[PDB]
RNA sequence: CUUGUUGUAUAUAUUCUUUUAUAGGUAUUAAACAACGGAGAUGAGGUGCGCGU
DNA sequence: TGTCTATTTAGGAGA
DNA sequence: TGGTGCCACGCGCACCTCATCTCCTAAATAGACA
């Protein structure tokens, strides 16, 4: 396979920000015209304008003439049964005879066809490519009613299969026994679904002709693929171009033909090519047409591709252990208890219970649970509550969290002066990790509350809703993203994004190579894709407590509002300005709900800034090229099920069907489980087991193919709630509740 | 050219920054450890703010 | 009369 | 479900994560300049 290497120029160099800017412009020029005919010109009357004033005989003709793309719209050409040159060609010349996207030449003189026709237009092609190629629908939910329609359901049941992915008819009796089996169904979601069904049936192929007919309807609304205005790059691919070893250093260098003359570009040497090794041997013998010109942070890096060989290693079963991520407590737990047997490894919890300071704060039972987790082999001590004492000062963990950092902070000083490098830096990067996610969550709330500034102060007067046009011209024309003050923002929160990643990279290399050197064939991880949570609990803000609450002129004294209302109102949550009747006027957030918004913030964010659905993606790279392998397991019911029996928990029903119960009932405490142990001990012990027994490996994972690039082992393909509990059901893997 | 990117110092000084404050900016000192397939686009989501209901 | 760099073209069913 | 601990509709303007796909070629000829 190929990949890539960067390389950073040294001197100065004709690349400049202005030719790449003329590159995306004709890039949008380009894709505007193709946006514009994507339907209305056909494949046949561009080859006959072709064939009828060059007058070639060439195959880019003969295939458009011919009668599988005579009558057919332009788009057709983007797809995966046509001739990929042919259709590159026949959509060139068109353009080019017609000077479609209204070239002029480039500033640098590149030569046409390494700058146009295999650039621009190349990557605009391929794009199109890209959208048709995976093409897609946008349906947008309703109710419907008993009496509805025949559109709207027939709408809905295509809406149903996009959004849940209901193919077969298995995937409907799935789903509907999914949400019908189950304490307190809720009877109008079972209606609708049991009604979508039945529609689903009686024109199951009508639907899959319409969803087609659909798409390709919505791709007259379709605004163009667009070239983002912070890109700063441009990709020339060039025949004949050469790299060669610069004499005496350690560097590059690059000819490249420029207006008919060869240029010379020197680039700083990379560790990645060294002069021993074998990958600049590589690198040198086999580079590929791809180039790439990039401007990141005012500098100009170039970028290759080479061939080279990969040597993963197959599966081997022979020592397995899993691992679930958490946020309470532990970042990772795996599912081994810890014995003093591996080497190299430091229990953070073992040692946050050596010191009297710290066991003294915790309470009888979370004592207990602290010792719980310490027999347990984890790794970067992550406490979302004490985290959260040093925005909050007003807390109630604040000395807790003080003690916890400065026991952790003793710690990495002591590994620092031990010369014990692996642990130092593990621990230096959960300490970093703790401080920068902080310094987000406060950069985004201040990015938050100037927004508001802004937008208040501009007081953008619109005549009416339903369309951009009608609304003020200057809330398109003066957007918050161009002031200066949103752009040094979200410079802060790139810098604090990088430095979390870079920390989070460091502690998942330690785990790794922990697990490497005692011989740990596989390591076994859940199957994560989305971190994207509702926020399950906004507090209802002051318009929406006088808007949708319908509170601006009731009763502080009979209050006419919701029960969940009457109890934010009896907390002083709220300052109602009632006026000289007790109507009122204002309402603003005090102090106590305030902070619970910002609690809210706080826990929702840091979900998506710690990026909590790639960490198997880390592991992932890191088992490329080591020994130990990867396997992605579906993530339901992992920390639901019971890790001494493998069994689901089912309970009668008043009819005295076996449903399921709730996952607050195996779960009384979030730290344990009914079984007698810990959750994440419980959770990670779980997702060991499909790797452990040979049934359950293929049943629910895939089959190892050949080993590839960012490939686990052992992969999944079920996704959702519903087909993992059917599956579970067949194999009796259940056991009855009390 | 003892050479690229990113992470790792609770390191020295600061009438620096509550718009990174157990951290950064600005200017120094030091050490190794590690990972590295890049570009663009499209799609699905979540979240912020304003105008309406 | 070379001597380098830009620039077309690349299939398919049909036979 | 997973993470926590359970939550309103339209129009827009912006920012983030995560998934998926394209693409990384070679020969032969035409032209620019001496
Ligand atoms: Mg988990
Ligand atoms: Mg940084
Ligand atoms: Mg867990
Ligand atoms: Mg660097
Ligand atoms: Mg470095």
């Amino acid at each position: 396979m190929k990949k890539s290497i960067k390389f950073k120029v040294k001197g100065n160099c004709p690349i400049t920000k202005d030719v790449i800017n003329e590159y995306k412009e004709y890039y949008n020029k380009c894709s505007d015209w193709i946006k514009n005919n994507l339907t209305s010109i056909t494949i046949g009357e561009m080859a006959k304008f072709l064939q009828e004033t060059l007058g070639k005989d060439v195959a880019y003709i003969s295939m458009g003439l011919s009668d599988e793309w005579k009558d057919k719209p332009l788009y057709h050409l983007f797809t995966k049964k046509y001739h990929t040159n042919n259709a590159d060609n026949l959509l060139y010349y068109y353009i080019k005879e017609k000077n479609l996207d209204g070239y002029k030449g480039n500033t640098l003189n590149i030569g046409n066809t390494f700058f146009r026709q295999f650039g621009y237009f190349k990557l605009v092609v391929s794009n199109y490519r890209t959208k048709i190629r995976t093409l897609n629908c946008e349906i947008k939910r309703k109710k419907i009613d008993a009496d509805s329609t025949s559109e709207d359901i027939e709408m809905q049941t295509m809406y149903e299969i996009i959004k849940h992915n209901l193919n077969k008819k298995t995937d409907w009796d799935e789903f509907i026994s999914y949400i019908e089996n189950v304490e307190n169904p809720n009877i109008d979601n079972i209606n609708r679904y049991k009604l979508l069904r039945k529609c689903f049936c009686e024109n199951e192929n009508m639907i899959k002709n319409k969803l087609e007919l659909l798409s390709i309807e919505q791709l007259k609304n379709f605004g163009g693929c667009i070239m983002k205005q912070h890109i700063n790059s441009m990709t020339l691919i060039i025949q004949h171009f050469k790299i060669e070893e610069k004499e005496n250093s350690l560097g590059f260098i690059l000819n490249l033909p420029l207006n008919k003359k060869q240029y010379q570009i020197e680039l700083w040497g990379n560790r990645q090519v060294n002069k021993g090794t074998k990958e600049r041997d590589a690198f040198l013998n086999t580079y590929g047409e791809n180039i790439v010109f990039i401007i990141n942070n005012d500098e100009l890096y170039v970028v290759f591709s080479y061939e080279y060989e990969l040597e993963k290693e197959e599966a081997n079963f022979v020592k397995t252990v899993g691992l679930d991520v958490n946020f309470k407590h532990a970042f990772f737990v795996t599912s081994e208890k810890d014995n003093c047997h591996l080497d190299g490894y430091i229990n953070l919890y073992k040692y946050l219970l050596e010191h009297d300071e710290f066991t003294n704060l915790l309470t009888n039972d979370e004592k207990k649970d602290y010792e719980e987790l310490s027999k347990v082999v984890t790794f970067c001590p992550f406490e979302n509550q004490l985290l959260f004492a040093r925005y909050n000062k007003m807390s109630k963990f604040c000395k807790k969290e003080q003690v916890l950092s400065k026991l952790l902070y003793a710690l990495q000083k002591q590994l620092k002066d031990e010369n014990r490098t692996k642990e130092y830096i593990y621990v230096s990067c959960v300490n970093k990790l703790r401080a920068k996610y902080v310094s987000y969550f406060i950069l985004k709330e201040k990015y938050y509350e100037k927004q508001k500034e802004y937008d208040i102060e501009m007081g953008f007067v619109d005549d009416s809703t339903e369309s951009k046009e009608s609304m003020d011209k200057r809330r398109t024309e003066f957007p918050f993203r161009n002031t200066p003050v949103a752009n040094e923002l979200l410079s802060k929160l790139n810098n604090v994004q990088q430095d979390i990643n870079g920390c989070l990279k460091n502690i998942i290399n330690y785990i790794y190579k922990i697990f490497e050197q005692n011989g740990y064939k596989i390591v076994a991880l859940e199957n994560l894709e989305n971190s994207n949570f509702e926020k399950k609990q906004v507090l209802p803000t002051i318009k929406s407590l006088l808007k949708y609450h319908k509170l601006e002129n009731q009763n502080v004294n009979d209050i006419k509002a919701s029960d969940k209302v009457k109890e934010y109102i009896e907390n002083g949550y709220y300052e109602l300005i009632t006026n000289e009747n007790n109507e009122i006027v204002d309402a603003k957030y005090t102090e106590k709900g305030a902070m619970k918004v910002k609690n809210a913030n706080f826990f929702n964010l840091m979900m998506k800034s710690l990026h909590f659905a790639s960490v198997k993606d880390e592991f992932v790279l890191l088992s490329n090229n080591g020994k130990t392998q990867i396997a992605l397991v579906p993530s339901e019911f992992t920390s639901q099920m019971d890790s001494t029996d493998h069994c689901l928990y089912m309970k009668k029903n008043d009819k005295g069907k076996l449903v399921k119960a709730d996952k607050k009932e195996v779960r009384t405490k979030q730290e344990k489980h009914i079984n007698g142990l810990n959750a994440d001990f419980n959770a990670a012990n779980n997702i060991k087991y499909i790797v452990e027994n040979e049934v359950w490996r293929e049943i629910f994972c895939t089959r190892p193919k050949k080993a590839e690039y960012n490939v686990p082992s052992l992969d999944t393909t079920k996704k959702g709630p519903s087909a993992i509990l059917h599956m579970l059901k067949k194999i009796e893997a259940i056991k009855i509740l009390e």
